[PDB]
């Protein structure tokens, strides 16, 4: 019965902790959230760009190599993949490319080389802007005002103004991102008055922590603001097995700043009388040296890291206690009365408070013992606060029903603090007198054995009234300025496991505390606080890359994208979940969550710069063609100036459009059957793969009707190549075209852009930005902290804590 | 073979509707409807169809 009881649990228990994505260890999440470094401050060099200019030949009417060459603006690294679908792929994970690539603070003089051909010593933003201010100025083809000009641009530096600008030659859409950049910087200038201001409130208005500033801060100083706004995501009404792990590594986070106890009263010292007081050999009991094993000085510090850290964080404490262990129940009312009764589990606060009344009060005063149903609403508290006749267990009943954490908000976060009677231990004045009268009470059918080996144990906590009251004054002050260095939202719900207070070791703090206080030092306060600031700055910046997702996936008309991926790496990066654990009802509450919220006022932007020209990117690419157009009859090529004779078309007007991206999703091809059985006109629409060729005679012999034959026998049309007839001089068997009497003519056009000229007017702009900058990544390294000697440290009165000095 | 990569319920189900798409004298009309064929979820009250 030994190993079946404790072997059917941790069968049972194990399928409710194969759903919290807690880690099995539960200490090893303290270095994962430490290990969150604060930011990736992102400085460019080169310049972003698309388009570069090239040089393409170009041909005249009746189509000849012209000696004359002519710059267009081809785009380089043009790899755009085919089918319509494939392409929104692509400039979705451009999207990527570029919110990678977004720099936080941009200097612009360390990117300036000498323009070798100006007269005037001049500079160009780019080595890659200076190589095609040469070919410009090399050229015989440019004019004599660009000749004369590019030579006598000059920027001018201002470093008494801290402005600089230079001079550049960007393509449009390539202006539009190195602009963004350039005017919407993540610097902020940062003075004394800022560090000043990011302490917390309540540190820096505390008579015992003296703080100073010893170090200056130049004029050209700048930071960057972390993105610091409570949870757009409520993480705590629906989520309950996602929450209790933001519970439980914020538990295990101030566990470890919480300072240890020092100077307690020896072990042995104590337990001598508490032995003696007891009487524990000459009653008939049967647990007699099981009274006093948890009583040790390393569990008067766990019931002090848990007491605190289980109350800054919002974690319920379930109580373990074995009831025939009156010593650890005495010691039991003390824990009710300081800590508020909602943070205990119910189910665990009704069985210890019932078995306080149900073996301590009610056999006092002589009345029945307590019938307790578990679904009643009030707490066994509750009850004998009305059917109690003292005033003194009244008044005390009065307050551990009517204490709990009274909501505030203060300095933008809510967190929940404690009444002014415990956070100055005037409580404990009232548990001890109703612990007193509780001690003459005769115990009227109580056997004389366990009566006075009862009433002396309550005289070993009633008599420590000095201590008890320098211990909650103490308690929740540790809490209270732990409380302030808190930067994300603190809600309290009912959590979904609960980590154990042991009664055994609660009485180990009220009987072996002495008069010596703990105080945090200012440098473990201030790395709690660059731990609040760096996790809940960094769980509002995966939101912000999570939504510009999801939104950027459905803007773009991207199906076929599956939203739990998105979903799970945001848990990745978070470096608390992992993703086996959590249940696909929250996986799917998740991602209903992150579709409702807005994006960011910068991710958005982005996201608009790369929507508006997603043609333009898309029409500039060689190696795909928009669709081919099929007409079945007899036209004439168009005379084109950079391709000679060719088969374009550059607009789909009189015909039906035909998407091929519903004929490849659908696979109904009953249409696109009939339309090619029958010789009837129809212009596919999509993003088509063509080819080239140069010669004549595939032209005369019409090998551009041939190609649309294998969507009939084959069903799938990945597998289709329109043809692009080239005809110039360079080409074989052109004297066809030059010597005889015809005009060229193809039975099918493809649709496809001409790229765009260079013009240098409208290609020539300033780029104007800062000249030095010093960018701080911390802040809190900046104030000198000293805390006062330990002996004169003074609560929120100002009278000092730990009084017995 | 889908709209969305969606889950139908049963791998015996999907061994007849990848044979009903490749196969050549399915109609069209059957081959479209296997394209709009996925599961529809909802979360707040948690069930799948």
């Amino acid at each position: 019965l030994k190993t079946k009881e404790e072997h059917q649990k941790e069968v049972q228990y194990e399928i409710l902790q194969k759903t919290i994505p807690t880690f099995e260890p539960k200490e090893s999440i303290l270095k994962k959230l430490e290990d969150i470094k604060p930011e990736q401050v992102k400085k460019q060099t080169k310049l972003f760009r698309i388009f570069e200019p090239r040089q393409l030949p170009v041909y005249r009417a009746n189509g000849e190599k012209e000696l004359r060459n002519r710059w267009y603006w081809k785009l380089k690294r043009d790899t755009l993949p085919d089918g319509d679908y494939d392409v929104r792929e692509y400039f979705l994970n451009l999207y990527d490319q570029v919110l990678t690539e977004m720099p936080d603070y941009l200097l612009l003089k360390d990117m300036a080389v000498e323009n070798k051909n100006s007269r005037d010593a001049g500079k160009v933003v780019d080595s890659e802007t200076a190589a095609i201010c040469d070919a410009i100025f090399q050229d015989e083809e440019t004019e004599g005002v660009v000749r004369r000009f590019i030579a006598e641009m000059r920027q001018r530096v201002q470093a008494d103004r801290n402005v600089v600008n230079y001079p550049s030659i960007l393509h449009p859409i390539d202006h539009a991102f190195n602009e963004y950049f350039l005017q919407h910087q993540l610097v902020e200038p940062l003075n004394n008055d800022i560090i000043f201001n990011y302490i917390p409130e309540r540190i820096r208005n505390d008579v015992n922590y003296i703080l100073n500033m010893d170090r200056n801060l130049p004029s050209t100083a700048r930071y960057i603001r972390p993105n610091l706004l409570q949870d757009r995501l409520n993480l705590h009404d629906n989520f309950e097995s996602l929450w209790d792990t933001i519970t439980t590594s914020n538990y295990i986070l101030a566990r470890s700043v919480v300072p240890d106890l020092k100077e307690l009263v020896s072990t042995e010292a104590q337990i001598q009388k508490m032995s003696q007081d007891l009487q524990l050999e000459a009653l008939t009991i049967q647990s007699e040296t099981q009274f006093l094993t948890g009583i040790n000085s390393q569990a008067a510090n766990d019931c002090f890291k848990t007491l605190i850290a289980a109350m800054l964080s919002q974690r319920t404490m379930s109580l373990d206690f074995v009831t025939t262990n009156y010593m650890s129940l005495i010691s039991g009312m003390w824990l009710l009365t300081v800590v508020p009764n909602d943070m205990f589990i119910r189910e665990s606060l009704v069985a210890c408070q019932l078995a306080i009344i149900n073996t301590i009060i009610y056999p006092a005063f002589g009345m029945q013992r307590m019938h307790y149903r578990n679904g009643d609403p009030q707490t066994p508290f509750q009850i004998a606060e009305q059917q109690i006749q003292n005033f003194q267990v009244a008044n005390w009943l009065h307050f551990v029903n009517n204490n709990q954490f009274r909501q505030v908000v203060i300095d933008g976060v809510l967190n929940q603090v404690l009444n002014d009677n415990i956070r100055n231990g005037h409580v404990v004045n009232q548990l001890m007198e109703a612990l007193m009268q509780l001690s003459r009470q005769q115990f009227p059918t109580m056997p004389v054995d366990y009566k006075r080996s009862i009433q002396r144990g309550i005289l070993l906590l009633s008599n420590r009234l000095g201590q008890l009251v320098d211990l909650t004054r103490l308690l929740a002050y540790n809490y209270e300025t732990l409380m302030a260095c808190i930067t994300m939202n603190m809600q309290h719900v009912q959590t979904l496991t609960t980590e154990k207070l042991q009664l055994t070791s609660v009485t180990s703090l009220c009987m072996l505390i002495g008069n010596a206080t703990v105080i945090p030092s200012p440098q473990t306060l201030f790395h709690y606080y660059n731990v609040n600031v760096n996790f809940h700055s960094n769980y509002n910046e995966r939101i912000n890359d999570a939504v510009a997702i999801i939104t950027a996936a459905n803007r773009l008309n991207l199906y076929q994208k599956k939203m739990k991926s998105i979903v799970e790496d945001f848990l990745k990066r978070l470096q608390i979940f992992d993703i086996s654990r959590v249940p696909d009802d929250q996986m799917y509450r998740l991602r209903d969550r992150l579709r409702l919220l807005p994006v960011e006022i910068r991710r958005l932007d982005i996201f608009n710069l790369i929507l508006m020209n997603m043609e333009q990117i898309e029409r500039a690419s060689d190696k795909i063609a928009q669709g081919v157009i099929i007409a079945y009859r007899d036209m004439q090529l168009e005379r084109d100036e950079m391709y000679g004779y060719v088969n374009i078309a550059r607009n789909l007007d009189g015909f039906q459009q035909i998407n091929l991206e519903e004929l490849m999703r659908t696979g109904d091809y009953a249409q696109i059957t009939n339309m090619l059985l029958n010789n009837q006109p129809v212009a596919l629409v999509g993003a088509l793969p063509f080819i080239t060729d140069s010669s004549v005679i595939s032209l005369v012999a019409k090998l551009d009707a041939t190609v649309f034959a294998q969507i009939v026998k084959l069903r799938k049309v990945d597998t289709l190549k329109p043809i692009l007839y080239k005809i110039n001089s360079d080409s074989n068997d052109f004297y066809l075209v030059a010597n005889y009497d015809w005009v060229p003519t193809s039975t099918t056009k493809v649709y496809k852009q001409i790229p765009q000229q260079f013009d240098f007017r409208a290609s020539m702009h300033m780029l104007t930005s800062n000249l030095t900058f010093t960018v701080y990544s911390d802040l809190l390294a900046f104030v000198s902290a000293d805390t006062v000697e330990p002996i004169n440290a003074v609560a929120f009165d100002n009278m000092r804590i730990m009084n017995e000095l």
